[PDB]
Parts: structure tokens; C-alpha cells; sequence
């Protein structure tokens, strides 16, 4: 049916501003350097990455919560901590942007997972920092909508991927939020026709970023439910190219990352436990996966920086349009 929130197209002025990248490049890369380290569950470096995310966002005055638990894995008992940052906690509805911050425990050697998902992690923090002034202003409106960032732990399997060996953080969080009962009267400015029975119902849409940072990603609409949101991404990308704001190999090329079609493809990722509970999902993951996927070549040098800049523009423009920044 109709998307529950009427989606006001970004004014041209705001598109142009959101599509300028300065020192902006430099800020993003400084943030990204913090994630370009092996961050296997249980490791000191995983703890330091978690602490980095927490601190970056508390420094921005967001409410930051940690959903920590121990879970049984094929390698024994393991500590997991999801990181959840919420710009305005009392706001009824959340635009949720997500990724995972653990890296695969690769048996062949040290695995950085630069695309998987150091880049998405950085892009989330970079969004919060670069939009901070606008976000802090949006937060005072009392409009019932806010931004939330979720950095999932334990997305990767320890051994062969299975329903029980994967998605530890997201399975746990989806459950916890689902059983956490609330209602519209308890919350600030829920939309009129809202059915809120628990926390999971406040996730207006979850936008899941995964495997980003390689050249020329090809995205598709994986979910009919979120097709009106996906199309804003298509449209935004299109206007940025019209504006001449996309970095390309040659003059007169256009990016076409967001395909205006849909694929029949099923990808298991951190969205799955939320999908089962009726959260609308936009799955921003390329198909095919990057060539470096789950190989030791998923490292800093194999990242494509102009694509990353282009994506950052699309995401900033998108969040600006959704929250009307
Ligand atoms: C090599 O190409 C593929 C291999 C496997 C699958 N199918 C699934 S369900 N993979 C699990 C995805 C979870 N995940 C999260 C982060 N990194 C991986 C699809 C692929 O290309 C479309």
C-alpha cells in the first residue's frame, strides 16, 4: 500500500549541499582507519572498535546503548555486544541504519573485511558526524521521527554458516526488542494509524548496509514492502548524476548502482530476524558480492574510493530527504 510517511522530495538546494564532498574525504578516511583492523569476536581489537563506536556517538550527544550477552557458538561460549545509538530516544518512529562491526574469523589468515563491513561502519559514523548540526536541529521538532544506528555483533559464522551459527547479535536484538512491550501512549508523536505493541514496531524501516566499498556495486529492490523507499535511492542517485556531483572515470558517464528493477535473490544477513517480525527492510548489499568477498584480499587497497564518495553522497541525501533535514 502507501508508505506510512509521505516522502517529500529533497529541494534542489538541499540535494546540492548533500552532494558536496570537501577535508570531508579526509574526515571519512580517518574514521575508516579505526575499522581497518581485524575485529574477531572475543578479541581485544573488537573491544576497541566497539569502544570507538560508542565514544564517537556519545561525543555527538546520542543516546548509546549496548546489548551485551554471551552465546554458545561452535567455538564455545562467546561475548557479543550490539551497539545501538538513538538520536532522539523518545521519538516514536526510527529510521534505522545498520551494519555489523565484527569480522570473519578466517582460517587462512588475518582478515580485515574492508567492505565487510569496515566501510559501512565508517559510513554510519560519518553520516552522524557530517549531519550532526542538522540532526541536532531535527531532534527539537517534536515530529515523532528520529535516526537510529545499529552496529550488530556476531553477524559472521564461526564455522559453516547455519541458522544456529550466524547472526548472533541480530537474532538476539530482534528477540529482545520484540518482547519489550510498549504502546503509542508511552511515546512521542506516533503517526495516526500506528500499531505499536513493542520496540520492534518503532523501527519504521531498517536500511542494512553490507559489503560496500568495491567498485561498481549493483543494488536491486529486494522487498516489495520497501519499494517506495528504494525508489528514493534510485531518484537521489539520478539527480546527483544530473547535477554532475558523481565521481566517474570519464566525463559523461553516470553511476547506476541502484537498479530500477528487482531481483529474485535471497541473501541471509542481519535483516532476517527483523523481517520475520515484519520490519520493512532496504538491503543495501551488492549483487554479485565483491570479488574479494571472504578472501584475504578484502583489505584497504582493494577499496574504490570514488565509489565510496559517491555512496556517501547518496546516503547523506537520502537521510536528509527522509528526516527532512
Ligand atoms: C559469493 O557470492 C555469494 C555467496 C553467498 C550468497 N548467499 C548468501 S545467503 N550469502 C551470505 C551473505 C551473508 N554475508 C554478510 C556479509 N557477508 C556475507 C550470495 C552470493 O552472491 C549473491
Amino acid at each position: 500500500l502507501k508508505w506510512p510517511r509521505d516522502l517529500r522530495p529533497l529541494a534542489h538546494h538541499d540535494l546540492l549541499y548533500m552532494g558536496q564532498i570537501s577535508e570531508d574525504r579526509g574526515d571519512f578516511n580517518a574514521t575508516l582507519r579505526n575499522f581497518l583492523v581485524p575485529r574477531v569476536v572475543g578479541s581485544q581489537k573488537h573491544r576497541e572498535v566497539r569502544e570507538f563506536i560508542v565514544r564517537s556517538l556519545k561525543d555527538l550527544d546520542w543516546d548509546v546503548e549496548e546489548d551485551c550477552f554471551d552465546g554458545q557458538t561452535p567455538h564455545g561460549i562467546k561475548p557479543f555486544c550490539n551497539v545501538i545509538a538513538t538520536l532522539n530516544p523518545s521519538a516514536c518512529h526510527r529510521l534505522v541504519l545498520a551494519c555489523h562491526y565484527d569480522s570473519l574469523l578466517h582460517k587462512e589468515g588475518t582478515f580485515i573485511g574492508a567492505t565487510d563491513s569496515a566501510v559501512p561502519c565508517a559510513q554510519l559514523l560519518y553520516l552522524a558526524r557530517s549531519l550532526n548540526g542538522k540532526l541536532q536541529n531535527q531532534k527539537t521538532r517534536g515530529d515523532g521521527l528520529t535516526l537510529q544506528l545499529v552496529f550488530f555483533d556476531g553477524e559472521e559464522a564461526f564455522e559453516r554458516w547455519s541458522s544456529h551459527d550466524s547472526l548472533y547479535g541480530s537474532r538476539h536484538l530482534a528477540q529482545k526488542w520484540h518482547e519489550d512491550r510498549t504502546s503509542a501512549e508511552r511515546l512521542e508523536s506516533c503517526l495516526e494509524r500506528s500499531e505499536i505493541a513493542n520496540q520492534i514496531d518503532r523501527m519504521e524501516v531498517m536500511v542494512l548496509l553490507d559489503l560496500l566499498g568495491a567498485e561498481n556495486p549493483r543494488f536491486y529492490s529486494y522487498f516489495g514492502e520497501t519499494q517506495p523507499v528504494y525508489r528514493r535511492l534510485v531518484n537521489i542517485e539520478s539527480r546527483l548524476n544530473d547535477a554532475g556531483l558523481m565521481e566517474l572515470p570519464r566525463r559523461r558517464r553516470r553511476t547506476n548502482y541502484f537498479s530500477n528493477s528487482s531481483t529474485v535473490g535471497f541473501i541471509e544477513d542481519d535483516h532476517i530476524p527483523f523481517l520475520k517480525r515484519s520490519v520493512p527492510i532496504v538491503h543495501i548489499i551488492p549483487s554479485p558480492f565483491p570479488d574479494v568477498w571472504h578472501t584475504l584480499d578484502d583489505n584497504e587497497q582493494n577499496l574504490h574510493h570514488p565509489t565510496i564518495s559517491n555512496l556517501n553522497k547518496i546516503f547523506k541525501a537520502f537521510v536528509s530527504e527522509y528526516l527532512q533535514l
